[PDB]
């Protein structure tokens, strides 16, 4: 599995909340959650298309660039 840490933004990220759930199957497309920026919205969907494993954020919470954000798990293969 792969950990999504923030990705190059160039200043602060804020979490604005928390669309997505433990165990959940996502989509490479579909959103995930959605970040603020000094005076602009950002947002951030999954990255790879797999199960949330773990988390290592909350909502409302603000992380700076280098933080990471939740761990996929693809498994070994998909299809």
């Amino acid at each position: 599995s792969e950990i999504i840490r923030v990705p190059d933004i160039g200043g602060d990220g804020e979490v604005i909340e928390l669309l997505v759930k433990t165990g959940d199957l996502i989509e490479v497309e579909q959103g995930l959650v959605v970040l603020e920026s000094a005076k602009a919205s950002m947002e951030v969907p999954s990255p790879k298309a797999g199960v949330v494993k773990s988390v290592s954020v909350k909502l409302g919470d603000k992380l700076k660039e280098g933080d990471a954000i939740i761990e996929l798990e693809p498994a070994a293969g998909a299809r």
